[PDB]
């Protein structure tokens, strides 16, 4: 089975899209559904090879009872709120994701511009980020994002659907958060209080040893082994947005799993706490105010 | 004296940035200004030669007499309305312009960033717009844009003030329309019916002979010779710009020119129409929602400041 | 395992495309530059490596197969055959080999092409020789984007390699070649709505039709072909404009590999004889055929080893 | 004035296009030179900044006459053979050059198409070249080739009319020759004496002493100096061409300069040779089998016509 | 299963090379690093992406493996044999590690040597230290294209990665390394001809010389080496030009991958000990090796598991 | 019009600094080579157009000139001025002729070294040889970005070129270099905040230190010099990182252009002397110079008349 394309090669830009199906709306979803790879090539193929134009498509739970009778993903359920003693996540609404990624944003503004001309009609639009990365992949904090994600063979294992759930083999599980940053008080601490949030040394990203990683860093948090002692791994691909006017600076987060289980496990520990920590102190510079969970379908399913 | 780079190298990201100066906000102002060079250097030093990255700051005609006690350039003056028989082209406030540019989105945010890091408190955001554009040089409408735009010794001539203004000598004058398009309208068009609108081929960007160019074409009314038969030129690095989920799409318009006369009188002739033409058949799909004039000053003008 | 020759090549801008016939006698040295053309585009391509992307794809007709080699022939080698339409014709002219030579840069597929005529000359006639070059946005000389629906990874690996079903010749293809000369004074003077209802896309976006405007007898509908048990049956085409301005001479040279020349020769049946709901492909109403051929490329070990 | 894009950054493809104007012709060719600038733009702009596309548009002797009254450029005439003791400079006919450059054959392609689409019935073709470097900067003999053009401030007093001429001022004027070599037998010299030809190290592209340096070395014989004792000096983009099938390995040669005078006794001395040498040895494996000589005027001439 | 290192490395224009001993009481802080050194290439490279190209092999020598480990021991594995020749020797030198650090910049190279090494100070000494740049046509100190025959793809991978032959150490590969230096002007006193006749290929278009014609002392007759059943034993090379104008010092560092450390180690025997037709290659009478070791490069897998 | 030598050179990411002393009776040999240095240049250079960027700047010394040539001297060619100060020296070293030759990648630069070299061996002795590499973030091995305020265009030929003061030697310049090792141990030891303060900028954004905050034992504010008129008094500098990973050796190769030494000589005396309220410019407590010399680069007429 052909996965869409989950592991894409680094790209500088990309377009979240997601939106909510209208009632009357499920037939011209499912029309679209059937295309989106054909219109991805009708896009992109003109700008190769330096575009790198693709799209990933993702489907809500809810939605997946509206659209399609038959057998569900095993894993696929409603984002979960989690409700800690000081920091929130929140679950807001999306039926459809379209995570659209290239190396120039005028491709993804033309791609979204077709998908969203097919839908007109039958969704209402819920979130739209334009995102852009830095130069040398850092993200608004000033730290390098994208470090630890797994690659090659070791990525494949810990994002596509395998055996455990044949039918959907070749698919993945999605988790967005669009996240707001304090800047003013993040700006306010010495660079070496930031290394001690985050886990690893600012300048030149080695991560921090044992000795001095403190348990409530961001690192030590997403840190999770499974029960024979191997890593347990997402795939992330956080983009920067913002606007300079409103005062709004932030990341878009997305990680990509086989399981929404590792991804949910990770977002408990940040938000809920440990016994040798409060919260990831990441969360007291950064507001999340969207959360949503998609499964992503292979690609040979969405061309039936 | 050293211009501001209104001559560019060909950029493919730009942000837009319009501000009104609040009252007591002056020197702030000032102080801001006098290292505006200084922070462009910070952020896009790091990044050459690949960044490209570069900012012109202008100054609005009320805001002149606010922040400078000398001698005024001598076309400096607020952005004219034009209230055509159909169209509209409205003024609205904006006391400085940050017209940024580079390679890429990023450096431009990073600028932005510390250009208005320096002046919270003392400025008021009109208008924030980034712009991308498309791969081959088009705009929203499906046309490339640019192609006629001076180049080398005629663009420095066209855009740039001498003699006839010496103290304000290596300045230049912009004018800027932010523009959103009926695209559902534009695109229940033929083909060759859009080629009539603009005046040149879709695909191959060909002028259209001038026995079919009609007159209210774009290119047609957008083409003025002076008193001695010579071509008056403007220098534009128009930008896309848009939002799929508000279905909006734009053209961010931006002109450059020695003289504001140039730019006003193709307005006039877009906007209130000719005797062989009623107005620019582009302003039937595309209305402008802003409009400012600013004086980009020569960079050691901005140097040499308290 | 046994290694493809480049079929699946990345994307090049250039190309030359070199047909010959093996004269009397000429048999020996013709075997001897197999067993070596691998190695002379290595000589001639590593040192421009990773931008030259030179590749040589060596192919061989019918005919030619039984003069080189005893024992098993490909199952599906044979003489291309000529299909007599009620209006447009597809002819069969000679070549017993193919060299179809790919680049980013012109000079070195000639170098190439210089090396292997140099090993043959006095061994072989030339019956075809072209220098293609395509458009910086994968455009055509019809002006519409061309490579679009090709297969990529591991479906264009499957429609295109011989597996199998033949399995001494495991990892070789069939390649079709035709070169078209268009009629481009009767392509311009259609509008761009009838050019899109010739090739069944969008010309500026290359959306293609949706299925209940597309005609009938477009391009892409008498191409699109499933088989028996309605799964897509692809081929994999690398199509490169050519041609000459003094001449009047502006050309596609179409050259398609696939699994088995039944899938190209249904393409080819559908576009010059028609269905029931179309008379023929209306692409031929602006192209015209004036060489057709068919060779099997081998596996690139089946060369080395002789 | 402005000068059309003599002075091009470097190229690796080009088109030569060389046509005669046939009878009644005159007026169309007159309305495609006040547009082709235009058309230069129009095929070019959307392909920035990689595709550095442009046209230089030259104008025979004769056709001059035809098509404007007034002033002709002091230096233009038609171009002169030369028939030395072995080797011979042919002429062939040309009223109208058009010289595309740009980092991609199917720009140049592009041009010439819309050129030649408005020219149809009023022109005649008599040469089309189609021409590529190699990626090394090497020519068809397999030297590099451009080495010691000038640049910046030098190439312009090189190559562009001044106050000699006032009237043509940022002109210039081009000599074109059609060359055809003989593969075989150059390749049966050694690199050796490869370079005792050229004058220069094939691999390293060094220039070989003077007291090495043979007097009949195409070098030696293609360094003149002025009246002043200054160097005169051309501007050069000769460019590799052909066809395997018919064995057609070729270099066409343009150059350019501010007076035909200086490509001239160049070509005297290559071709007729001097007191220590008999002729330019690189043409025992080279043939001219074209010659022309044309004005490419300011590109502000050619607007307001 | 197993994840090898990047053996098989994309092209790249720069490379360091370190080789240490390890000290008396060190082992436990290279134990260590070891653990990490995926980690600290990750570190380095991963902001540089996907242009930096960044990466490290690390290979561990015969005696070092028993200090370092204890079990299985991979097969090949001993120290580097010195060769006596009756005119040239290759000398053994010590070496315990090896990093092979790749990347199409330097200063990728020397941030991850920088960190490598400040985690190992005190536990290591430096035996040698080399700083190699690529020719910007392939080509080595000699004039010559260096690297045109090399494997890819699937047959590299068969050439350099053990397998079942050695199942607990699948995925490695064992790396021979020699220093060359370079008599250049002895080398450049020769003819091209002369030189052609020393290497075994034409100079300027790397076109490999016809079997009647290639001396059996050329460098491509000694180095072309086939097994018991007639099929070519190939290896793997990433020679890097080296030196230093001002002492004179141009050379060439050899280093060869292989699956079995026999296929490499045939090659030296029959270029500095002759065959019954060649007395040795004519390479070595213009090269003079100063260094020689031989580590093995383990999977990935294994490195990360300590 | 005198032409200069490529002082104003492009950005570039490599480079080879050569100094050497001319032997006795070397003067004959090195008048040739320099009446030949920018042929050479062009030989190594052309084919490796427009990316490579190579060039070379050849300058003089004090003593090396009177004993080249007769007549009339630079007006500021002196020997290179030890300074003595409380904690810090500059030594002075010898040093006849500086090549200082720059490019996109490390072969260009040692292609032209070679063959410089060539030309000159048994007429000269090599004194000191860095081949540096950049950062691909501009960032120096303190890890500060390097170059951001160096003066451009206009003003870097103002603040460079000699002009009307010196009329026979105007397109000169004049060129201090140092070497410069680091103790990167002790400052490393040292916080982010804490570096900020003995640079006077901030490390990640390159933003310089509001004048209230910024130390006046900085670098920055001891480099930062006015004339008496009140303009800025600035040089061109182009440090390169160098380095040997195994000894430790971590580097900024120091070179400063101005149009009279007595800029430079100015800075470098509040450096390592002070001043009023700074004993010595605090990046020399990390920082020691262990070579120093002084060249007159000619104008490029003035070598080739030779
Ligand atoms: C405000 C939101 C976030 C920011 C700015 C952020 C930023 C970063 C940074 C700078 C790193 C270190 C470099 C790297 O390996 O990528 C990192 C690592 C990581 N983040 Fe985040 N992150 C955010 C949210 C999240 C969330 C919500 C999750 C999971 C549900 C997550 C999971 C991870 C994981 C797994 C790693 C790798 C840890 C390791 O194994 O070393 N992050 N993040
Ligand atoms: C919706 C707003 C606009 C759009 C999309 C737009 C688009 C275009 C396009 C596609 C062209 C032809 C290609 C080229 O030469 O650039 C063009 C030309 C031009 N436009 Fe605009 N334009 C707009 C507004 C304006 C305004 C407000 C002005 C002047 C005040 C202006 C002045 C010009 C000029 C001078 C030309 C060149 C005409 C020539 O000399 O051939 N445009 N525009
Ligand atoms: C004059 C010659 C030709 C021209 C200019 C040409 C042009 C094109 C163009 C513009 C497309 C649409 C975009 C794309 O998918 O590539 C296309 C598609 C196609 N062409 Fe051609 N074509 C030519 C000849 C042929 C011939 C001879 C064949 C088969 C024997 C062929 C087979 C196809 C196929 C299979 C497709 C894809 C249809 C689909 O699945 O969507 N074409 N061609
Ligand atoms: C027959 C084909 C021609 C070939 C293949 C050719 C090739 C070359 C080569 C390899 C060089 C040395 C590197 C360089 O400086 O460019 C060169 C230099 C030169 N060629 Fe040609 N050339 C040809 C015809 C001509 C003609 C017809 C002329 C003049 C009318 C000419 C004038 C020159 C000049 C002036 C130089 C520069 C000499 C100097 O100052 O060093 N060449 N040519
Ligand atoms: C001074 C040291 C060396 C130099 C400059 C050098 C240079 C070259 C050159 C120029 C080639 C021809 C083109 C090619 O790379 O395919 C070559 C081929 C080769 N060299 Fe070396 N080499 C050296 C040492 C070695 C050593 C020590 C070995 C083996 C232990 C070796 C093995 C090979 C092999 C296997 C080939 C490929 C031959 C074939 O099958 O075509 N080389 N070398």
């Amino acid at each position: 089975p052909e996965p869409q394309m989950v592991l894409s090669p680094l790209t500088s830009a990309a377009i979240f899209l997601v939106v909510t199906i209208d009632s009357g709306g499920e037939d011209t979803v499912r029309d679209l559904l059937s295309d989106v790879a054909s219109l991805e090539r009708a896009v992109g193929f003109r700008a190769q090879p330096d575009g790198r134009l693709s799209c990933v498509t993702g489907i809500g739970s809810e939605a997946w009872d509206r659209l399609f009778s038959g057998a569900r993903p095993a894993g696929l359920h409603p984002f979960r709120e989690l409700d800690g003693p000081v920091h929130r996540a929140v679950a807001t609404p999306g039926d459809l994701l379209f995570h659209i990624r290239a190396s120039r944003l005028d491709l993804c503004f033309a791609l979204a511009t077709e998908i969203m001309g097919r839908l007109r009609g039958a969704v209402t639009p819920q979130d739209e980020v334009h995102g852009f990365k830095y130069f040398d992949e850092r993200d608004m904090l000033g730290f390098v994002d994208g470090t630890e994600n797994p690659t090659g063979a070791a990525a494949r294992r810990a994002v596509l659907v395998g055996a455990e759930d044949p039918a959907f083999a070749g698919g993945s599980y999605a988790v967005v958060q669009k996240y707001l940053h304090d800047i003013d008080a993040w700006e306010g601490l010495s660079v070496e209080a930031q290394e001690r949030v985050i886990g690893r040394r600012k300048m030149t990203d080695v991560e921090l040893s044992d000795d001095v990683k403190p348990a409530d860093s961001h690192v030590a948090l997403t840190s999770v082994t499974g029960p024979d002692g191997s890593d347990l791994e997402i795939l992330r691909d956080n983009m920067p947005f913002g606007s300079v006017g409103r005062e709004e600076f932030g990341t878009y987060f997305i990680g990509y799993a086989r399981t929404p289980e590792v991804t949910e496990t990770m977002l408990e520990r940040m938000f809920l706490g440990t016994a040798s920590a409060p919260h990831d102190r990441i969360l007291d510079f950064s507001t999340a105010v969207t959360g949503s969970l998609f499964f992503t379908p292979a690609a040979d399913f969405l061309e039936d």
